[PDB]
């Protein structure tokens, strides 16, 4: 059973991620980072999921990680040399790493739903998705330079690749200052803002719905390759484009999608298969 | 004497490439994908022209794909087993990314001047235009996942590269939902927007002949290089910028810019040669 | 020391590099490029400095490279031929834009305060620096088109990779027109606007103190793994980072760090070692 | 009714294009850098063409560059200043390349039967070809240098990715020296030597009868894969490997060939569809 | 443990791991592609080895994939139109590459001794190992054309990469013909020969305890960085290098390899930690 | 005054750098790190220069690194906890790095000439040379295991780039075995062998001799292109040559050449200028 975060089934294809230890915020456990990986690896391999939503319980989406298994971990590794110990710290950064890399190598859509704080491994969460909606009290901060490190498990990766205003996302760096929900939608951080956090999941619910009406080859597809695409350049990306949608434009998605124009008949009333 | 598309020459060095389909909306049909790839190949050739607008006839930019001859294409495909299915399909896919290739392979700045609906290959087309102007009417929408698809002709790979908020183009490219132009302007998608398309054409008319008036050494060998600088790193685009400039400093375009500023001359009265 | 720039400590850790020629409008000569290149080298190996404030004297940020010293050096070169002239471009060039490389490769996080006209060369320093700051008055020109050359120091590389819009870089490059400090704060170029020199420049400072008070292990490690981010795939990101993180997550600034927030001490309490 | 070359059915599924100006020696003028471009282009469309040979007409395979037609394309370039001809120059040069690329880009296999010399221009074509025989009096010569230029229409690209030798590619490109039949065998540039020119190309068009036997889907699927992994990393071209196999797999071809296992039957019996 | 392979300790730091089911000639069956994949992550893991020798039982080393496994893996897919077919396979694909991508991933050094055929998946098998020994009658096959597929875990990707002749390596895969011993020495592709398997394996395990009395830190550092090259540019390399050693330079096997070397004392009489 | 090597004007366009601390064995001390990039930095830049020629003083080519300068860098390095231990070394090796990366960077072709042995830091040398000869008693040795560490100076970013077998490479690198002149030429790493230093010094000067023969725009072009050609696709490095002989085909050296070809002189019988 998942400990540290909690999978529902909201509605017809949509699953719901929600990190789950209130009491501590969600704060990210030792544990926590193998759950997640479980998690978004099984949403990858299932067939009836075509979105997801990921939020918080409680009074804020995340504080981010567990200080004292962060000192354990990180402060008291085995090795008798510096070597052995960085061969120990490798691994488990790029361990870590996984956690948040899932996300992006999960087919599926994902939604962000944030409210209150999200700091520090939090930004590292929310830049490895897809879309992003926030409540007016909702704020973001990479906080790991107040730690005594360069964050490593992807904001630095990530979100510099998620919005455009490379001065702010330094200035956030490098001083771990806060930004809040405002200032978070000006970036583009977010791209909708919502007063709090039961409208926000509404529209976040409401959102995975409509995604997972159309078709999921169609969409998997699209995430897929806007994710090559971030990577390569721009032919290199047309190329791998041409080699994907030569078996995936033979699919009956297309057929359906087709007779529905021809019947008249609106493409939210087409059943689209299991993928 | 093009079937769907329609070129003349606007003022000095500027030519303008009309959508020719009104009835249709400018649907984009079989003749459109070979039509602007001889258009462009044309233009990139044409020593006299320095700068390309983009328009379409009639109610709208475009309505996009012809979907009756999209399921001739797609739908009625050659080969006898699913690989060789899938050999037609690559090379079709190919082909029509071509078509959207050209715009960005030219070397003189091309503006797509946008009114009304500018759906699915619309958006793949303007995302490979350097400059994008729009109407107050106007509205965009990445349409492919509605017709069961991931859009292939462009929008995937270069869409996220003109714009900053991920968050943005990623619910846009996975609900097909229109933008519309306050929106578009507010994401950057469009650098202006204009009240009907008469003062839109003007500007960007206007806008074409101010690029016109500069060195095409300059402006050309600038979009050559701001195209390979998205692609590659830093350090591999100032390295490619010493091998470009290395010849392309060897203008009388620099001395006849100098000699004005010495006598402080305007730069906008010194002619050019053709390039 | 130098000629064209004056380098003070301003505080404690800050170094402050100020274009220093205001009588000429701080215009780039043949010294400063090899100064900056001498400056930025020096503090890249100042163990004492953790962040660095750009300005520059008198009327206006920089009216940008001399265009004498210019002609000089590319309308009058060696060579007895085209090739023999082009391998002296190409090295002429390849200095030239080791000018403003230097402050990127420097890991210590530079802020660019600016005011009144950034002109040509200016936009191309500042698009190397980290973090943009201007004043109510300034504004940003890409000229080098209006001289008769595609800018190569820098510009087309960078200028694309710190602000979202690429329909307005492509209007900015082509058209060599002002941008004001309003659009400039809109576009993301700079991230605060500030109503005067005197306004800006404290916020300069204080922010660099900000982030000199943070362990410069985080901080330098964190500029360094976002520009490498910037120009790699997010997975050969993730995989410098884990092999960077393995011996530079064995400091003291944890310790330190995580000891002061348990006892709700701010970063300016704690001493961290030189770097 | 080409001017340089003769193209040539030799067999069943096998294209024999020889270079055919034999009172010249095959020097490659004007017209070859178009006609091979349109003789490839069409080989890659020709759904009955499995494999191709490529020889020369008269005493040997290529004498390379017409010298005086040369020196009309390159000595006596159009262009009022330097720019304006590198920008004629750099156009030449590109469609040049394609003369070659083009055979690298069919995928087809294509097999280069050398007899006699095969200098300048011919390496750069060799190198283009998979695979390469040669007779006992053959000879290869990078002879680009003794004209003045570095070879640039594919040999510097491809010549020391077809061979191990970094340190003999060397000797041969900045000596022009000659490589005698021994030697390229040695360095293995060519897979085999034969003693004369009608033994040579009876054992190519064995090779060439013995690949068009096999599944074309397999074995133009492999030089496209083993083209597309030499220019990326391992992981890479893994990716991409899964990507074109989840459409080429669907194939009658390996149900064919598991069926004569299962029977027992020789594969060299089953019939494959064109391609 | 295994069903279809079994790994014993041969001598100290050294694992044995060795292809089993003689008597269907270490055909590749679905358990194989699971279990190789189990085994060389546990190694990878294994802080005792340094090491690792693969052979076959047997009369061979593998006659490669199993045809019927194949068929109904590949034959017969799960998938209700071809892009939902097409999804399955593309992860039955990767999976399978994973099964020899572990052995590069893998730190420790990995010594191949073939004897008899090394057949299809064979060759995809020993070219993501390290080091390859044969014997006198071992016999090497690209295979995969003749079951009807393009070659797709591994052996595209990395055969180029491990032999410099890229001729042979077209004509191996092209036509699925043997190559044996002495040509395959000669090609690069072994790098000893050996009379028979006995000879053979006494060589490897030698070999390996040879490699295992080395530093750890050394050797697999000196294997990540080796495959880290061959993917990336020579400066890219270099950067990513002086990463590697900021961190495995600040070891004790320095000091212990040194002071050996001093008391003219050789690496078996040292203790180097475990790894 | 170097210290460590001597540079000598062997003949007409030709230097000599001679590693000359013979009661050493060459080995290399800590300032000739230095020296070396001052040395290669200088011939850079020297226009009468257009090959170099490396050679050892005494009885061997070299020993390698000074064990105790080794000792004093490594095991004695200033920085008070582990990231600060790394940041310097991070900077010594990528120091280090740059005496062998300058004879790369190097445009003029670098003929290493190789007699007794050629030790660790000497495999670093020549394998970033262009040309490698050595004399039957000659030796290479990829020592670095053996002093406990992964080489880091260039052998395992460019070895597997001049040779092709790859399995040969990894077991010199793991072993730190010896490769005697036989076995080096067989493997390619050397292109020819002599019987002694004197004879092969003699064909070193003379093969220097012939490439300054040849024009220096064509000779050094080809170096520059066929190293950019190593680290990116066939066609990115295409797209480069376009770009880098657009200016260079701009030469007096073509114009000479074909003025000499019409009126029957050799081509050994033309001066060309400096470069
Ligand atoms: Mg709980
Ligand atoms: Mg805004
Ligand atoms: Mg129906
Ligand atoms: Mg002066
Ligand atoms: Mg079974
Ligand atoms: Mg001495
Ligand atoms: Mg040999
Ligand atoms: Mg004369």
């Amino acid at each position: 059973a998942y400990e540290s975060i909690q999978v529902t089934s909201a509605q017809k294809h949509v699953l719901h991620v929600q990190l789950n230890r209130p009491e501590k915020r969600n704060a990210m456990n030792r544990a926590f980072w193998r759950e997640l990986v479980e998690c978004f690896q099984k949403i990858s391999k299932d067939s009836d999921c075509r979105a997801v939503v990921v939020s918080g319980a409680g009074k804020m989406f995340t504080s981010g990680i567990d200080l004292m298994d962060m000192a354990s971990d990180i402060l008291q590794p085995p090795g008798d040399d510096v070597a052995r110990i960085a061969w120990y710290l490798r691994d488990l950064i790029s361990r870590y790493q996984k956690t948040f890399t899932v996300i992006e190598k999960c087919p599926k859509p994902v939604i962000a739903a944030i409210h209150g704080g999200c700091i520090g491994g939090g930004v590292d969460l929310i830049s490895a998705c897809d879309i992003r909606y926030c409540t007016q009290d909702a704020f973001f901060q990479v906080k790991e330079v107040d730690v005594g490190l360069a964050a490593d498990v992807g904001t630095l990766q990530r979100l510099p690749k998620v919005i455009g205003n490379r001065s702010l996302v330094n200035e956030l760096t490098f001083t771990a200052r806060k930004m809040m929900a405002d200032e978070a939608l000006d970036s583009g951080l977010v791209s909708r803002v919502f007063p709090d956090k039961d409208v926000m999941l509404n529209a976040a619910f409401a959102l995975a719905a409509d995604i997972s009406s159309k078709s999921p080859v169609a969409v998997q597809g699209s995430k897929i390759n806007l994710i090559y695409s971030r990577d390569h350049s721009v032919d290199e990306s047309l190329d791998y484009m041409a080699t994907w949608n030569m078996s995936m434009l033979q699919t009956q998605d297309i057929i359906k999608s087709v007779q529905a124009a021809m019947e008249k008949k609106d493409s939210k009333s087409i059943t689209f298969s299991k993928l």
